[PDB]
RNA sequence: CCAGCCUAAACCGUCCGGCUUGUCCGGGCGGGGUCGUGGGGCCCUCGGACACCGAAUCCCCAGCCUAGCCGAAGCUGUUGGGA
């Protein structure tokens, strides 16, 4: 089984991370306890839309900062 | 006997709800779409159109069913209880 965690659980790995696990630890555990959701299709987009934010931004914003580290040499 | 159609899905607007407010997920609605020479979506170009196509839907009517009316032409005698 896929999911998508929100919590570092030191058995899969870090939030965000897509692991797998059996249907067990995801249906009775891992999903009621919201340690991780579900991985549908719809949510791995969820995740691109997210990444994809900051990625840009962080680059964007490091333009803009050229910007100023020209100017202000 | 005759007959063919609408949609789900990619996409866009919108309202609302959620939440690690995202250039987004979902739900409702509308637009879009319905194919086997495959289709549809998205961008470009053509002229994109007055035109075509047209209901199993709708209105009017005929006809029609549910009571009915017109409807031709004969008399005499004879048997017989009675023609």
């Amino acid at each position: 089984m896929k999911v998508i965690l929100l919590e570092p659980l030191e058995n899969l790995g870090d939030v965000g991370q897509v692991v797998d696990v059996k249907p067990g630890y995801a249906r009775n555990y891992l999903l009621p306890r919201g340690l991780a959701v579900l991985a549908t299709e719809s949510n791995l987009k969820a995740l691109e839309a997210r990444i994809r934010a900051q990625a840009k931004r962080l680059a964007e914003r490091k333009a803009e900062a050229e910007r100023l580290k020209e100017i202000l040499e």
